[PDB]
């Protein structure tokens, strides 16, 4: 299927252990997809002072489109000293391992695969 149907846990970022996916856009891209599909990928919703606190390069979910079964469609966008790869639309967050961390929401997305 071009597109999946997932359930993302919303982590707090001071909870967050394993704060990204890798050291180059190619690896974070190919890492958070892998992780969304094991169903072992965190969102951490974006406001002033989460980013300086996780690492680059980021792995942004941004919307798509303008939201099928209640699932926001969504693509991923990776961002590297100021320069993004992937064009899209809103950030609904920034992508990070889950390795346990106790979530205080779900973001229901549609991901394009």
């Amino acid at each position: 299927k071009t597109h999946v149907q997932l359930s993302l846990p919303v982590l707090q970022v001071r909870d967050v252990l394993v704060r990204g996916f890798g050291d180059s856009v190619e690896e974070v891209l190919s890492e958070a997809r892998q992780h969304l599909k094991d169903g072992t990928c965190g969102l951490v919703e974006v406001e002033k002072g989460v980013l300086p606190q996780l690492e680059q390069p980021y792995v942004f979910i941004k919307r798509s489109d303008a939201a099928p079964h209640g699932h926001v469609m969504v693509e991923l966008v990776a961002e590297l000293e100021g320069i993004q790869y992937g064009r899209s639309g809103e950030t609904l967050g920034v992508l990070v391992p889950h390795v346990g961390e106790i979530p205080v929401a779900y973001r229901k997305v549609l991901l394009r695969k």
